[PDB]
């Protein structure tokens, strides 16, 4: 079997990307965040306290005649930015792009932090990390991916993330179209449960590259390429009056800049952002003063290749006994 599956921005920044799911039977189609550094599938639902939704669409498992309590079940998470949520636990007949799983841990919210309240575009997440992360207790459920792992026609899926654009989330089969030149494969730690890697090195702009190890994950749901400060500051030593603003959370730069490309390693491979892709606008309506898409990951402990990095690629998540990554241009 396979699935493909349109992701699109939420918004005009690409803040994150949100992929119809259907749930249930009949379908209730929600709009999931599809993301490869978590592991836990959940939803707004008809379980949510009701202060804490604000128009995102619920699923109702009392209205799904393939729904099942996993009776005493609980979960319980926290993300990288202090956003959390939990809830109880229902199996269900789960479909991504024509993809079906049936028996499906569906982790339905009681809970919600206000950051998700507030996203209005996200109707919960879909976890695509190891299922080692998975936060169900007392019996750690599998992802969504590892539940279809068997039943596909290649154990992997591709993210294929648009700037300003809507891309593709693909299941069980490489789209040899969706990409320019070889894919390059590089090792998988799973030690922490991520898809984590090793990148080569970097360059800023049309300078030279710097072999360099920079230990990292490739997260679908991190908005942000957050890299080692001296990347960082390297970057932004390059474009006139950027600085790192404590009052905002990080670099800022004028928004009258044009900006630098960013490329990174894999392997003897090489990706390239463009300087567009850096830009994620005005700290606040109206400033000249704009926000940057390449951060410090210091004090968050691991460095994190998000969308700002992933977009500028071909992913391939390689989910085979020996798990692997792989990268093209597009």
């Amino acid at each position: 079997s396979t699935g493909s599956a349109t992701t699109t921005p939420i918004d005009s920044l690409d803040d994150a990307y949100i992929t119809p799911v259907q749930i249930g039977t009949p379908a209730q189609t929600l709009n999931l965040d599809f993301d490869t550094g978590s592991s836990d599938l959940w939803v707004f639902s008809s379980e949510t306290t009701a202060s804490e939704v604000d128009g995102q669409t619920i699923y109702t498992p009392s209205k799904s005649t393939t729904a099942k309590l996993l009776s005493g079940a609980t979960w319980s998470i926290s993300y990288g930015d202090g956003s959390s949520s939990s809830g109880d636990v229902y199996t269900d007949t789960v479909s991504v792009g024509g993809l079906t799983v049936t028996g499906q841990a569906v982790e339905s919210a009681k809970k919600v932090s206000s950051s998700f309240t507030e996203d209005s575009t996200i109707d919960g997440l879909l976890g695509l990390a190891f299922s080692t992360l998975n936060t169900v207790s007392p019996t750690q459920q599998k992802t969504f991916f590892d539940n279809a792992k068997a039943s596909l026609d290649s154990p992997v899926f591709t993210a294929d993330l648009g700037y300003h654009a809507p891309g593709t989330y693909n299941f069980g089969f490489i789209d040899t179209t969706a990409y320019t030149g070889s894919i390059t494969y590089t090792a998988v730690s799973t030690k922490q449960g991520f898809w984590e890697w090793t990148s080569t090195g970097y360059a800023v702009g049309s300078g030279t590259f710097k072999s360099t190890s920079i230990d990292g994950i490739a997260d679908t749901g991190t908005t942000l390429l957050y890299l080692p400060a001296t990347v960082v500051s390297a970057y932004w030593a390059q474009v006139s009056g950027a600085k790192s603003s404590s009052s905002v959370g990080g670099y800022v730069f004028p928004c009258s800049a044009t900006l630098p490309s960013f490329t990174f390693g894999v392997g003897s491979a090489r990706i390239v952002i463009p300087g567009d892709y850096i830009d994620f606008g005005p700290i606040s309506t109206g400033s000249s003063s704009c926000f940057g898409g390449i951060q410090s990951s210091a004090g968050i402990g691991i460095n994190i290749f998000g969308d700002v990095a992933l977009k500028a690629a071909f992913v391939v998540f390689n989910g085979a006994t020996t798990p692997t990554l792989g990268f093209a241009s597009k």
